[PDB]
């Protein structure tokens, strides 16, 4: 059923699944494999015939996570376009931005629209065109008038980095690249098409849309879209059951505001899932432990970036293997290394760089030779994490770069002090950071939400990681808060925080 591109792939799934279960929408849709793919065709077509879109061509496209996305995003790439899926909640001004640098040619919208997108579009001269599914015996409709062949290095999508130390660079990824990340997904986590899961997390990132979205379709099996585009702690039980889920991906906040949920709203039953799967943010292993306990399913934890189209390393499935709470596992069809400042291969328990290579890998970065000869060497990719190799070949994140703490020569992991403050009863939610230090140049200090109706102090806090945690570890200082920031993709940011908490 392989192929080397996504488009392929997926329409070997729907020449083999016609009739199975592809795509939901709570409440409204439930497209089979045969008829998603028939709307996929002719919505390529209609724009190459009427929108003038040509191979090599870059959409935008900005919705909630809906049908239209679906259907319109695989339109895109099968008519040999690159997808550049962009958040709906960007101002003009940052609409304009990331349409310009990734010379977006046209902008795909819900027949509601987004005005800052389309105030960005008409500035930049760029054409909008609006996309809407109506009833089953019809098209999907676009607001314009009126042999395909898929090549595996034909771009396909085109995603932005972060961009918070430096400018925002492009990540170009190919159909090659999808094609690479599905089958890998796919093949470490037994995805057939029994499956079922639902989209908890937003489709313009590579966790949502490689992992959620689009290994699914390419095992046949079912995706649900929550009703109102969005994930909704009160709806995401109740439609993992009613649509037979049997697998679901998110993020570690997601499932700490879904452990709150079980916790004020515990369901009288859970359904019984192979697995639970976290990534994108180190995972505290008490995190994984409530998690097992609450919904009975073991909690596979991976890593990734957008880089690699997603995956990098997993934690196997139970039958194939163990999973190591405070290790995301094992290189999934790529290969991993550890490298030291001087690009030697480091032994098992020693820490080093995290670099990989790769079908899944990213050819560079759009017009950026400084970042891409600091980046790639002999095909091999630095994704700017610190980690080690156990000797069971097991991978264990010390954390970025940028981010560890450097008190007085003794580097400080932030991910290990948010575990320990995750571990406190008291605690909703923490996070570690570095500060400047006089003596010691940087120290670590850390933020924390108490659960509603406890009472924390700093050294209530600062007592408890001083039992879990070597002295140098501990957080000099701690500040109580009743918010943390999260980006949409559902991330704290530690220089965000840190920043906030200290002039």
């Amino acid at each position: 059923m392989d192929s080397d591109t996504l488009s392929g792939l997926l329409e070997n799934v729907a020449k083999k699944f016609p009739d199975r279960r592809a795509l939901s929408v709570s409440g409204k849709f439930n497209l089979t494999h045969a008829r998603l793919h028939d709307l996929i065709e002719r919505a390529a077509s209609r724009l190459v015939s009427d929108a003038g879109i040509k191979p090599g061509d870059v959409v935008a496209l900005t919705f909630p996570n809906t049908v239209e996305f679906v259907i319109m995003f695989l339109a895109v790439i099968r008519a040999r376009a690159t997808a550049a899926p962009l958040n709906a909640a960007y101002t003009a001004e940052e609409f304009e931005f990331y349409l310009s640098d990734s010379d977006s040619k046209l902008l795909l919208t819900s027949k509601e629209g987004n005005a800052p997108a389309q105030e960005a579009a008409s500035k930049l001269k760029i054409s909008h065109v609006t996309a809407t599914l109506l009833d089953a015996g019809s098209d999907l409709v676009l607001s314009v008038a009126d042999e395909l062949v898929n090549h595996p290095d034909d771009g396909a999508l085109f995603l932005h980095t972060s961009g918070t130390t430096s400018r925002p660079k492009g990540v170009p990824l190919t159909q090659l690249n999808l094609a690479s990340s599905v089958k890998n997904i796919k093949a470490v986590y037994k995805l057939t098409e029994s499956d079922s899961t639902v989209i908890v997390l937003p489709l313009f990132h590579v966790h949502g849309l490689l992992a959620g979205l689009l290994s699914s379709l390419g095992a046949g099996a079912a995706v649900t879209l929550p009703a109102a585009g969005r994930f909704s702690a009160t709806t995401f039980w109740p439609d993992m059951k009613k649509y037979n889920a049997t697998w679901y991906t998110a993020v570690p906040t997601i499932h700490q505001i879904i452990l709150d949920r079980h916790a004020s709203h515990p369901e009288t039953e859970y359904p019984k899932l192979r697995f639970i799967r976290s990534c994108s943010a180190s995972l505290a292993p008490v995190i994984l432990s409530r998690l097992e306990e609450a919904f009975g399913a073991p909690v596979l934890e991976a890593y990734a970036m957008t880089e690699a189209t997603h995956l990098m390393s997993s934690n196997p499935l139970p039958e194939e293997g163990p999973h190591k709470p405070g290790s995301v596992g094992k290189p999934v069809g790529q290969e991993m290394a550890i490298l030291n400042e001087k690009g030697e291969i480091q032994e098992p328990n020693n820490k080093g760089e995290v670099c990989i290579r790769g079908p899944n890998v990213t050819k560079g970065y759009k017009n950026n030779p400084e970042a891409n000869k600091a980046g790639f060497e002999f095909g091999w990719f630095h994704t700017g994490d610190i980690g080690y190799f156990d000797t069971d070949g097991y991978l264990h994140l010390v954390g970025r770069i940028k981010e560890l703490i450097n008190r007085g020569g003794e580097k400080i992991s932030p991910i290990e002090v948010d575990a320990v403050l995750l571990t406190h009863p008291d605690v909703s939610q923490g996070v570690a950071f570095g500060v400047p230090d006089e003596k010691y140049g940087e120290e670590i200090n850390c933020a924390v939400i108490p659960r509603e109706g406890t009472t924390v102090t700093e050294e209530d806090i600062k007592a408890f990681c001083k039992k879990n945690l070597a002295a140098f570890k501990v957080p000099k200082r701690v500040f109580i808060t009743d918010n943390l920031p999260k980006t949409a993709s559902g991330k704290i940011q530690r220089r965000i925080v840190a920043q906030h908490f200290l002039e």
